[PDB]
Protein backbone atom coordinates (compact mmCIF):
# COMPACT_ATOMS: atom_id res chain seq x y z
CA UNK A 1 0.00 0.00 0.00
CA UNK A 2 2.41 2.63 1.18
CA UNK A 3 5.40 3.72 -1.51
CA UNK A 4 6.04 6.11 0.69
CA UNK A 5 5.36 8.70 3.84
CA UNK A 6 6.76 12.29 4.57
CA UNK A 7 5.42 14.87 7.49
CA UNK A 8 1.83 14.59 7.61
CA UNK A 9 1.14 12.77 3.99
CA UNK A 10 1.41 9.35 2.38
CA UNK A 11 1.76 7.76 -0.92
CA UNK A 12 0.05 4.15 -1.78
CA UNK A 13 0.02 2.55 -4.70
CA UNK A 14 -3.25 3.59 -5.34
CA UNK A 15 -2.60 7.05 -5.47
CA UNK A 16 0.24 6.08 -8.27
CA UNK A 17 -2.10 4.13 -9.67
CA UNK A 18 -4.28 7.70 -10.82
CA UNK A 19 -1.52 9.18 -11.99
CA UNK A 20 0.13 6.43 -13.88
CA UNK A 21 -2.73 5.31 -15.80
CA UNK A 22 -2.95 8.65 -17.55
CA UNK A 23 1.15 9.10 -19.06
CA UNK A 24 1.32 7.06 -22.26
CA UNK A 25 4.48 5.10 -21.47
CA UNK A 26 1.74 3.49 -19.46
CA UNK A 27 -0.81 3.19 -22.21
CA UNK A 28 1.71 1.04 -24.30
CA UNK A 29 2.43 -0.80 -21.20
CA UNK A 30 -1.74 -2.17 -20.34
CA UNK A 31 -1.45 -2.99 -24.27
CA UNK A 32 1.65 -5.53 -23.89
CA UNK A 33 0.60 -6.91 -20.65
CA UNK A 34 -2.87 -7.94 -22.30
CA UNK A 35 -1.13 -9.14 -25.64
CA UNK A 36 1.26 -10.77 -23.92
CA UNK A 37 -1.44 -12.44 -21.38
CA UNK A 38 -3.74 -13.91 -24.38
CA UNK A 39 -0.81 -15.40 -26.45
CA UNK A 40 0.46 -17.16 -22.91
CA UNK A 41 -2.59 -18.41 -22.22
CA UNK A 42 -3.30 -19.86 -25.76
CA UNK A 43 0.34 -20.30 -26.93
CA UNK A 44 2.20 -21.10 -23.27
CA UNK A 45 2.23 -24.53 -23.76
CA UNK A 46 4.23 -24.27 -26.63
CA UNK A 47 7.27 -22.68 -24.86
CA UNK A 48 9.04 -25.36 -22.62
CA UNK A 49 11.28 -24.19 -18.73
CA UNK A 50 13.77 -25.57 -21.79
CA UNK A 51 13.92 -23.59 -24.40
CA UNK A 52 13.59 -19.98 -21.70
CA UNK A 53 16.78 -21.33 -20.25
CA UNK A 54 18.50 -21.80 -23.43
CA UNK A 55 17.29 -18.59 -24.36
CA UNK A 56 18.52 -16.92 -21.04
CA UNK A 57 21.28 -18.59 -21.35
CA UNK A 58 22.18 -17.62 -24.66
CA UNK A 59 21.75 -13.49 -24.14
CA UNK A 60 23.82 -13.95 -20.72
CA UNK A 61 26.98 -14.72 -22.26
CA UNK A 62 26.20 -12.74 -25.04
CA UNK A 63 26.33 -9.87 -22.58
CA UNK A 64 29.33 -9.74 -20.08
CA UNK A 65 30.20 -11.17 -16.74
CA UNK A 66 28.17 -8.19 -15.82
CA UNK A 67 24.35 -9.33 -16.72
CA UNK A 68 23.42 -10.55 -13.97
CA UNK A 69 24.07 -6.79 -12.42
CA UNK A 70 22.60 -5.03 -15.61
CA UNK A 71 19.18 -6.78 -14.77
CA UNK A 72 19.18 -4.81 -11.49
CA UNK A 73 20.02 -1.88 -13.39
CA UNK A 74 16.93 -2.80 -15.09
CA UNK A 75 14.97 -3.31 -12.30
CA UNK A 76 14.65 -6.80 -13.17
CA UNK A 77 15.85 -10.46 -11.63
CA UNK A 78 16.86 -13.09 -12.88
CA UNK A 79 13.75 -15.16 -12.20
CA UNK A 80 11.50 -12.32 -13.94
CA UNK A 81 13.94 -11.20 -17.01
CA UNK A 82 13.16 -15.14 -17.65
CA UNK A 83 9.08 -14.31 -17.41
CA UNK A 84 9.68 -11.14 -19.61
CA UNK A 85 11.70 -14.39 -21.89
CA UNK A 86 8.69 -16.34 -21.29
CA UNK A 87 6.02 -13.64 -22.87
CA UNK A 88 7.91 -13.19 -25.31
CA UNK A 89 8.57 -17.06 -26.62
CA UNK A 90 4.50 -17.46 -26.51
CA UNK A 91 3.99 -14.62 -28.20
CA UNK A 92 6.24 -15.77 -31.51
CA UNK A 93 4.87 -19.22 -30.84
CA UNK A 94 1.32 -17.48 -31.65
CA UNK A 95 2.67 -15.56 -34.37
CA UNK A 96 4.29 -18.90 -36.21
CA UNK A 97 0.95 -20.45 -35.70
CA UNK A 98 -0.49 -17.95 -38.35
CA UNK A 99 1.97 -18.60 -40.83
CA UNK A 100 0.91 -20.28 -44.16
CA UNK A 101 3.97 -20.05 -46.06
CA UNK A 102 3.06 -19.53 -50.53
CA UNK A 103 5.07 -20.62 -53.06
CA UNK A 104 6.17 -16.78 -53.38
CA UNK A 105 7.47 -16.73 -49.61
CA UNK A 106 9.69 -19.63 -50.90
CA UNK A 107 10.94 -18.02 -53.89
CA UNK A 108 11.90 -14.65 -52.01
CA UNK A 109 13.85 -17.12 -49.10
CA UNK A 110 15.61 -18.60 -52.23
CA UNK A 111 16.51 -15.75 -54.25
CA UNK A 112 18.92 -15.07 -51.95
CA UNK A 113 19.83 -18.14 -50.31
CA UNK A 114 23.26 -19.79 -49.77
CA UNK A 115 23.65 -23.41 -48.53
CA UNK A 116 26.24 -24.38 -45.85
CA UNK A 117 30.17 -24.11 -46.55
CA UNK A 118 33.08 -25.01 -44.95
CA UNK A 119 35.44 -22.26 -44.50
CA UNK A 120 38.36 -20.90 -42.00
CA UNK A 121 38.47 -17.46 -40.75
CA UNK A 122 40.78 -14.83 -38.86
CA UNK A 123 39.41 -11.75 -37.60
CA UNK A 124 41.79 -8.65 -36.36
CA UNK A 125 41.18 -5.46 -34.89
CA UNK A 126 43.62 -3.52 -37.19
CA UNK A 127 43.44 -2.84 -40.80
CA UNK A 128 47.34 -3.21 -41.17
CA UNK A 129 47.11 -6.79 -39.10
CA UNK A 130 44.38 -7.87 -41.46
CA UNK A 131 46.69 -6.64 -44.92
CA UNK A 132 49.79 -8.40 -43.31
CA UNK A 133 47.78 -11.33 -42.52
CA UNK A 134 46.45 -11.38 -46.46
CA UNK A 135 50.16 -11.34 -47.90
CA UNK A 136 51.28 -13.85 -45.17
CA UNK A 137 48.20 -16.23 -46.62
CA UNK A 138 49.36 -15.35 -50.31
CA UNK A 139 52.65 -16.79 -49.70
CA UNK A 140 51.32 -19.65 -48.62
CA UNK A 141 51.95 -19.84 -44.39
CA UNK A 142 49.46 -22.82 -43.16
CA UNK A 143 45.67 -20.80 -43.18
CA UNK A 144 45.35 -22.87 -39.78
CA UNK A 145 48.51 -22.54 -38.34
CA UNK A 146 48.01 -17.83 -39.03
CA UNK A 147 44.79 -18.99 -37.13
CA UNK A 148 46.47 -20.36 -34.28
CA UNK A 149 49.01 -17.34 -33.96
CA UNK A 150 46.30 -14.43 -34.74
CA UNK A 151 42.49 -14.84 -34.94
CA UNK A 152 41.23 -12.91 -32.24
CA UNK A 153 37.85 -15.34 -32.69
CA UNK A 154 38.94 -17.19 -29.28
CA UNK A 155 35.29 -18.88 -30.36
CA UNK A 156 37.03 -20.51 -33.35
CA UNK A 157 40.97 -19.69 -33.25
CA UNK A 158 42.58 -22.64 -31.66
CA UNK A 159 40.04 -24.74 -34.28
CA UNK A 160 42.40 -23.30 -37.15
CA UNK A 161 39.47 -21.06 -37.24
CA UNK A 162 37.51 -23.40 -39.13
CA UNK A 163 33.43 -22.23 -39.12
CA UNK A 164 30.38 -23.61 -41.05
CA UNK A 165 27.40 -21.38 -42.16
CA UNK A 166 24.93 -20.95 -44.51
CA UNK A 167 22.65 -17.72 -45.42
CA UNK A 168 21.11 -17.43 -42.39
CA UNK A 169 24.34 -17.72 -40.30
CA UNK A 170 23.44 -15.46 -37.74
CA UNK A 171 26.95 -15.24 -35.70
CA UNK A 172 28.15 -14.13 -39.08
CA UNK A 173 29.30 -10.84 -40.55
CA UNK A 174 26.76 -10.15 -43.59
CA UNK A 175 30.04 -8.74 -45.49
CA UNK A 176 31.75 -11.85 -44.82
CA UNK A 177 28.74 -13.93 -46.12
CA UNK A 178 28.99 -11.64 -49.18
CA UNK A 179 32.52 -12.31 -49.62
CA UNK A 180 32.70 -15.98 -48.34
CA UNK A 181 30.33 -17.17 -50.91
CA UNK A 182 32.09 -15.74 -53.94
CA UNK A 183 35.18 -17.93 -53.16
CA UNK A 184 36.31 -21.23 -55.11
CA UNK A 185 37.56 -24.14 -52.94
CA UNK A 186 40.85 -23.22 -51.46
CA UNK A 187 40.70 -19.15 -52.09
CA UNK A 188 41.46 -16.69 -49.86
CA UNK A 189 39.38 -13.60 -49.41
CA UNK A 190 40.68 -10.13 -49.45
CA UNK A 191 40.11 -8.34 -46.16
CA UNK A 192 36.79 -7.40 -45.14
CA UNK A 193 35.50 -4.40 -43.22
CA UNK A 194 32.47 -4.94 -41.32
CA UNK A 195 30.29 -3.71 -38.48
CA UNK A 196 29.10 -6.62 -35.58
CA UNK A 197 26.09 -6.37 -33.41
CA UNK A 198 27.97 -4.43 -30.85
CA UNK A 199 26.84 -1.23 -32.46
CA UNK A 200 30.25 -0.01 -33.62
CA UNK A 201 32.62 -2.40 -33.95
CA UNK A 202 33.89 -2.15 -37.11
CA UNK A 203 35.77 -5.36 -37.34
CA UNK A 204 38.65 -6.61 -39.97
CA UNK A 205 38.65 -10.48 -41.50
CA UNK A 206 40.27 -12.84 -43.71
CA UNK A 207 38.85 -15.79 -45.44
CA UNK A 208 40.08 -19.17 -47.04
CA UNK A 209 37.32 -21.48 -48.78
CA UNK A 210 37.26 -25.20 -47.82
CA UNK A 211 33.78 -26.31 -49.03
CA UNK A 212 31.89 -24.19 -50.94
CA UNK A 213 28.34 -25.27 -51.94
CA UNK A 214 26.51 -24.42 -55.44
CA UNK A 215 22.68 -24.60 -54.55
CA UNK A 216 21.46 -25.54 -58.21
CA UNK A 217 17.85 -25.54 -59.21
CA UNK A 218 15.12 -27.38 -57.90
CA UNK A 219 14.44 -25.30 -54.98
CA UNK A 220 12.59 -28.28 -53.55
CA UNK A 221 15.97 -29.68 -52.42
CA UNK A 222 16.47 -27.14 -49.90
CA UNK A 223 12.70 -26.85 -48.79
CA UNK A 224 12.74 -27.47 -44.97
CA UNK A 225 15.04 -24.41 -44.46
CA UNK A 226 13.11 -22.18 -47.16
CA UNK A 227 10.02 -22.74 -45.13
CA UNK A 228 12.19 -21.56 -42.01
CA UNK A 229 13.45 -18.58 -43.35
CA UNK A 230 10.46 -17.64 -45.14
CA UNK A 231 8.50 -18.11 -41.82
CA UNK A 232 11.08 -15.94 -39.93
CA UNK A 233 10.27 -13.21 -42.92
CA UNK A 234 6.62 -12.90 -42.01
CA UNK A 235 7.12 -12.73 -38.29
CA UNK A 236 8.93 -9.51 -39.16
CA UNK A 237 6.17 -7.38 -40.75
CA UNK A 238 3.79 -5.36 -38.75
CA UNK A 239 1.15 -6.23 -41.27
CA UNK A 240 1.32 -9.71 -40.35
CA UNK A 241 1.30 -9.44 -36.80
CA UNK A 242 -0.88 -6.32 -36.35
CA UNK A 243 -3.33 -9.07 -37.89
CA UNK A 244 -2.36 -11.60 -36.04
CA UNK A 245 -3.01 -9.57 -32.33
CA UNK A 246 -6.04 -8.55 -33.87
CA UNK A 247 -7.47 -12.28 -34.58
CA UNK A 248 -6.20 -12.99 -31.21
CA UNK A 249 -7.44 -10.36 -28.92
CA UNK A 250 -11.17 -10.98 -30.73
CA UNK A 251 -10.67 -14.47 -30.24
CA UNK A 252 -9.99 -14.05 -26.16
CA UNK A 253 -12.96 -11.52 -25.96
CA UNK A 254 -11.00 -9.03 -24.02
CA UNK A 255 -13.31 -6.15 -22.10
CA UNK A 256 -11.36 -3.24 -20.54
CA UNK A 257 -13.18 -2.48 -17.62
CA UNK A 258 -11.11 0.79 -16.61
CA UNK A 259 -12.30 3.86 -19.20
CA UNK A 260 -8.68 4.87 -18.64
CA UNK A 261 -7.10 2.28 -20.94
CA UNK A 262 -9.93 1.87 -23.02
CA UNK A 263 -8.36 3.33 -26.60
CA UNK A 264 -5.47 0.91 -25.77
CA UNK A 265 -6.45 -2.01 -28.03
CA UNK A 266 -7.82 0.00 -31.01
CA UNK A 267 -4.75 -0.20 -33.05
CA UNK A 268 -5.98 -3.86 -33.75
CA UNK A 269 -9.70 -3.73 -33.36
CA UNK A 270 -10.21 -1.71 -36.30
CA UNK A 271 -10.19 -1.60 -40.42
CA UNK B 1 -7.98 -3.97 -6.20
CA UNK B 2 -9.76 -3.49 -9.22
CA UNK B 3 -9.61 -5.28 -12.79
CA UNK B 4 -8.05 -3.32 -15.35
CA UNK B 5 -9.08 -5.85 -18.12
CA UNK B 6 -10.33 -9.25 -18.34
CA UNK B 7 -9.93 -11.99 -20.86
CA UNK B 8 -10.64 -15.93 -21.38
CA UNK B 9 -9.45 -17.32 -18.43
CA UNK B 10 -7.05 -14.02 -16.88
CA UNK B 11 -7.63 -10.72 -15.07
CA UNK B 12 -5.57 -8.03 -15.11
CA UNK B 13 -5.72 -6.47 -11.73
CA UNK B 14 -4.37 -3.09 -10.53
CA UNK B 15 -1.67 -4.70 -8.28
CA UNK B 16 -0.59 -6.77 -11.37
CA UNK B 17 -0.17 -3.53 -13.09
CA UNK B 18 1.82 -2.23 -10.64
CA UNK B 19 4.37 -4.90 -10.31
CA UNK B 20 4.97 -3.96 -13.97
CA UNK B 21 5.26 -0.39 -14.08
CA UNK B 22 7.10 0.09 -11.05
CA UNK B 23 9.79 -1.02 -13.11
CA UNK B 24 9.10 1.30 -15.81
CA UNK B 25 11.63 4.08 -16.10
CA UNK B 26 8.89 6.49 -16.33
CA UNK B 27 7.44 5.76 -13.78
CA UNK B 28 10.99 6.58 -11.56
CA UNK B 29 10.21 10.09 -12.78
CA UNK B 30 6.73 9.84 -12.06
CA UNK B 31 6.78 8.88 -8.03
CA UNK B 32 9.71 11.48 -8.25
CA UNK B 33 7.82 14.26 -8.77
CA UNK B 34 4.86 12.77 -7.07
CA UNK B 35 7.22 13.09 -4.02
CA UNK B 36 8.24 16.65 -4.72
CA UNK B 37 4.94 17.71 -5.23
CA UNK B 38 3.11 16.41 -2.24
CA UNK B 39 5.74 17.53 0.33
CA UNK B 40 5.74 21.29 -1.39
CA UNK B 41 2.21 20.97 -1.06
CA UNK B 42 2.18 20.26 2.38
CA UNK B 43 4.62 23.21 2.84
CA UNK B 44 3.61 26.23 0.14
CA UNK B 45 -0.10 25.06 -0.75
CA UNK B 46 -1.60 28.08 1.48
CA UNK B 47 0.20 30.60 -0.54
CA UNK B 48 -1.46 29.16 -3.39
CA UNK B 49 -5.31 30.31 -3.54
CA UNK B 50 -8.01 28.86 -6.05
CA UNK B 51 -8.02 32.49 -7.64
CA UNK B 52 -4.91 31.72 -8.52
CA UNK B 53 -5.51 28.18 -10.08
CA UNK B 54 -8.44 29.56 -11.80
CA UNK B 55 -6.05 32.48 -13.36
CA UNK B 56 -3.84 30.07 -14.50
CA UNK B 57 -6.47 27.85 -15.95
CA UNK B 58 -8.08 30.56 -17.81
CA UNK B 59 -4.83 32.27 -19.28
CA UNK B 60 -3.82 29.07 -20.81
CA UNK B 61 -7.29 28.04 -22.06
CA UNK B 62 -7.99 30.93 -23.91
CA UNK B 63 -4.44 30.36 -25.28
CA UNK B 64 -5.78 27.24 -26.73
CA UNK B 65 -8.77 27.97 -28.54
CA UNK B 66 -12.07 25.66 -28.16
CA UNK B 67 -9.31 22.66 -28.62
CA UNK B 68 -7.89 23.05 -25.23
CA UNK B 69 -10.72 21.18 -24.00
CA UNK B 70 -10.82 18.63 -25.51
CA UNK B 71 -7.19 18.69 -26.13
CA UNK B 72 -6.79 17.32 -22.54
CA UNK B 73 -9.36 14.41 -23.05
CA UNK B 74 -6.62 13.50 -25.48
CA UNK B 75 -4.13 13.84 -23.15
CA UNK B 76 -5.91 11.70 -20.51
CA UNK B 77 -6.72 14.59 -18.01
CA UNK B 78 -9.78 16.27 -16.85
CA UNK B 79 -10.49 19.97 -16.15
CA UNK B 80 -10.80 19.14 -12.65
CA UNK B 81 -7.56 17.19 -13.08
CA UNK B 82 -5.96 19.84 -14.94
CA UNK B 83 -6.20 22.24 -11.83
CA UNK B 84 -4.48 19.64 -9.69
CA UNK B 85 -1.57 19.89 -11.75
CA UNK B 86 -1.73 23.29 -12.18
CA UNK B 87 -2.12 23.57 -8.16
CA UNK B 88 0.93 21.25 -8.00
CA UNK B 89 2.86 23.38 -9.75
CA UNK B 90 1.98 26.46 -8.23
CA UNK B 91 2.54 25.64 -5.16
CA UNK B 92 6.07 23.94 -6.51
CA UNK B 93 7.15 27.52 -7.88
CA UNK B 94 5.97 29.23 -3.91
CA UNK B 95 8.53 27.21 -2.36
CA UNK B 96 11.35 28.14 -4.48
CA UNK B 97 10.27 31.45 -4.08
CA UNK B 98 10.03 31.24 -0.09
CA UNK B 99 14.11 30.16 -0.62
CA UNK B 100 15.04 33.09 -2.59
CA UNK B 101 17.17 35.67 -0.59
CA UNK B 102 18.52 38.17 -3.54
CA UNK B 103 21.96 39.39 -3.02
CA UNK B 104 23.48 43.36 -4.25
CA UNK B 105 25.21 41.31 -6.81
CA UNK B 106 21.82 39.39 -8.20
CA UNK B 107 20.31 42.95 -8.60
CA UNK B 108 23.17 44.54 -10.46
CA UNK B 109 22.83 41.95 -12.97
CA UNK B 110 19.29 42.58 -13.66
CA UNK B 111 20.04 46.35 -14.20
CA UNK B 112 22.85 45.85 -16.21
CA UNK B 113 20.87 44.67 -18.75
CA UNK B 114 17.51 46.08 -17.43
CA UNK B 115 15.11 48.91 -19.63
CA UNK B 116 11.77 50.62 -17.63
CA UNK B 117 8.48 51.26 -19.34
CA UNK B 118 8.13 53.10 -22.52
CA UNK B 119 4.67 53.81 -24.25
CA UNK B 120 4.70 53.46 -27.82
CA UNK B 121 2.64 52.68 -31.13
CA UNK B 122 3.47 49.33 -33.51
CA UNK B 123 2.73 48.46 -36.79
CA UNK B 124 3.27 44.68 -38.02
CA UNK B 125 3.32 43.83 -41.33
CA UNK B 126 3.71 40.93 -42.93
CA UNK B 127 5.72 42.05 -46.37
CA UNK B 128 8.92 43.98 -46.02
CA UNK B 129 7.73 46.19 -49.04
CA UNK B 130 4.45 46.79 -46.74
CA UNK B 131 6.61 48.03 -43.87
CA UNK B 132 8.92 50.11 -46.09
CA UNK B 133 5.84 51.41 -47.86
CA UNK B 134 4.31 52.67 -44.20
CA UNK B 135 7.59 54.08 -42.72
CA UNK B 136 7.32 56.31 -45.63
CA UNK B 137 3.76 57.11 -44.84
CA UNK B 138 4.93 57.87 -41.51
CA UNK B 139 7.70 60.19 -42.39
CA UNK B 140 5.20 61.85 -44.65
CA UNK B 141 2.33 62.34 -41.93
CA UNK B 142 -1.27 61.10 -41.24
CA UNK B 143 -1.56 59.50 -37.90
CA UNK B 144 0.28 56.90 -36.58
CA UNK B 145 -3.13 55.95 -35.11
CA UNK B 146 -4.97 55.71 -38.33
CA UNK B 147 -1.34 53.64 -40.05
CA UNK B 148 -2.19 50.91 -37.56
CA UNK B 149 -5.61 51.11 -37.67
CA UNK B 150 -5.53 50.49 -41.73
CA UNK B 151 -2.55 48.10 -41.88
CA UNK B 152 -0.96 46.87 -38.27
CA UNK B 153 -1.36 43.08 -38.50
CA UNK B 154 -1.29 42.75 -34.70
CA UNK B 155 -5.01 42.59 -34.06
CA UNK B 156 -4.06 42.77 -30.75
CA UNK B 157 -3.39 46.51 -30.68
CA UNK B 158 -4.31 47.35 -34.19
CA UNK B 159 -7.92 48.57 -32.79
CA UNK B 160 -5.82 51.04 -30.28
CA UNK B 161 -4.10 52.53 -33.26
CA UNK B 162 -1.06 50.48 -32.13
CA UNK B 163 -0.56 51.30 -28.55
CA UNK B 164 1.92 49.37 -26.69
CA UNK B 165 3.58 49.58 -23.07
CA UNK B 166 6.58 47.18 -22.46
CA UNK B 167 9.63 47.07 -20.65
CA UNK B 168 12.93 45.14 -21.15
CA UNK B 169 11.02 42.36 -19.67
CA UNK B 170 7.85 42.26 -21.70
CA UNK B 171 8.12 38.94 -23.49
CA UNK B 172 4.94 39.55 -25.92
CA UNK B 173 7.25 41.72 -27.62
CA UNK B 174 10.38 40.66 -29.73
CA UNK B 175 13.63 41.51 -28.82
CA UNK B 176 14.73 42.93 -31.86
CA UNK B 177 12.25 45.58 -31.45
CA UNK B 178 12.82 46.09 -27.83
CA UNK B 179 16.11 46.72 -29.42
CA UNK B 180 15.35 49.44 -31.79
CA UNK B 181 12.59 50.88 -30.12
CA UNK B 182 14.62 52.23 -26.73
CA UNK B 183 17.26 53.79 -29.09
CA UNK B 184 14.61 55.96 -30.22
CA UNK B 185 13.87 59.87 -28.88
CA UNK B 186 10.35 60.64 -28.01
CA UNK B 187 8.04 61.10 -31.14
CA UNK B 188 10.98 59.51 -33.47
CA UNK B 189 9.56 56.74 -35.80
CA UNK B 190 11.94 53.52 -36.44
CA UNK B 191 12.90 51.76 -39.29
CA UNK B 192 11.86 49.09 -40.42
CA UNK B 193 12.51 46.03 -37.98
CA UNK B 194 13.30 41.96 -39.29
CA UNK B 195 12.33 40.01 -37.05
CA UNK B 196 11.62 35.79 -36.05
CA UNK B 197 9.11 33.33 -34.30
CA UNK B 198 5.90 33.91 -33.53
CA UNK B 199 4.36 29.88 -34.66
CA UNK B 200 7.64 28.65 -33.63
CA UNK B 201 9.62 30.36 -36.39
CA UNK B 202 8.49 33.01 -39.20
CA UNK B 203 9.93 36.28 -40.36
CA UNK B 204 7.95 39.34 -39.29
CA UNK B 205 8.81 43.22 -40.14
CA UNK B 206 7.46 45.95 -37.64
CA UNK B 207 7.59 49.82 -37.38
CA UNK B 208 7.71 51.56 -34.05
CA UNK B 209 7.01 55.07 -33.07
CA UNK B 210 7.84 56.15 -29.36
CA UNK B 211 5.42 58.18 -27.36
CA UNK B 212 7.32 57.72 -23.95
CA UNK B 213 10.89 56.59 -23.32
CA UNK B 214 12.60 56.30 -20.42
CA UNK B 215 15.74 56.48 -18.89
CA UNK B 216 17.10 54.32 -16.31
CA UNK B 217 19.46 56.27 -14.84
CA UNK B 218 21.97 55.62 -11.81
CA UNK B 219 20.36 54.99 -8.57
CA UNK B 220 18.90 51.22 -9.28
CA UNK B 221 17.39 51.96 -5.95
CA UNK B 222 14.43 53.46 -8.14
CA UNK B 223 13.53 50.02 -9.57
CA UNK B 224 13.86 48.18 -6.89
CA UNK B 225 10.80 46.31 -6.78
CA UNK B 226 10.97 45.23 -10.29
CA UNK B 227 14.50 44.37 -10.23
CA UNK B 228 14.47 42.34 -7.32
CA UNK B 229 11.49 40.33 -9.29
CA UNK B 230 13.53 40.00 -12.63
CA UNK B 231 16.22 38.52 -10.31
CA UNK B 232 13.72 36.06 -8.37
CA UNK B 233 12.72 34.90 -11.86
CA UNK B 234 16.44 33.88 -12.85
CA UNK B 235 16.74 32.17 -9.67
CA UNK B 236 13.85 30.18 -10.16
CA UNK B 237 15.21 28.57 -13.14
CA UNK B 238 18.38 27.64 -11.60
CA UNK B 239 19.41 23.78 -11.41
CA UNK B 240 21.72 23.94 -9.03
CA UNK B 241 19.54 26.24 -7.25
CA UNK B 242 16.20 23.89 -7.21
CA UNK B 243 18.22 21.06 -6.87
CA UNK B 244 19.38 21.91 -3.43
CA UNK B 245 16.00 24.09 -2.31
CA UNK B 246 14.11 20.69 -3.19
CA UNK B 247 17.06 18.40 -1.38
CA UNK B 248 16.58 20.76 1.33
CA UNK B 249 12.58 19.99 1.55
CA UNK B 250 12.90 16.48 1.26
CA UNK B 251 15.06 16.28 3.93
CA UNK B 252 12.77 18.79 5.97
CA UNK B 253 9.83 16.22 5.62
CA UNK B 254 11.72 13.07 6.37
CA UNK B 255 10.68 11.25 3.34
CA UNK B 256 10.84 7.37 3.80
CA UNK B 257 10.48 5.01 0.17
CA UNK B 258 8.51 1.85 1.71
CA UNK B 259 9.07 0.51 -1.36
CA UNK B 260 12.48 -0.93 -2.48
CA UNK B 261 11.21 -0.30 -6.01
CA UNK B 262 11.92 3.23 -6.07
CA UNK B 263 14.86 3.11 -3.54
CA UNK B 264 16.27 5.53 -5.92
CA UNK B 265 14.04 7.88 -6.35
CA UNK B 266 15.30 10.62 -5.00
CA UNK B 267 19.20 10.38 -5.21
CA UNK B 268 19.50 13.35 -7.12
CA UNK B 269 18.74 16.01 -4.23
CA UNK B 270 20.74 13.51 -1.96
CA UNK B 271 24.11 15.31 -1.64
CA UNK B 272 26.45 13.11 -0.41
CA UNK B 273 30.13 12.64 -0.47
CA UNK B 274 32.52 13.89 -3.16
CA UNK B 275 36.27 14.07 -2.70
Amino acid sequence: KDIATMKGGTITVSDFYDEAKLESSNQSLVQRMIIYKVFNNKYGDKVTDKQVDAEYDKQAKSLGDTFESQLEAAGYTKDTYKEYIRNNLAFEAGLKAHVDITDDDLKTAWKSFHPEVEAQIIKLSSEDEAKDVKKSADDGDDFSKLAKDKSTDTETKEDGGKVKFDSTTTTIPAEVKEAAFKLKDGEISDVITTTNPTSYATEYYVVKMVKNQNKGNDMDKYKDQLKDIATETKLSDNAFTTKVIGEELKDANVKIKDDAFENVLSAFTTT
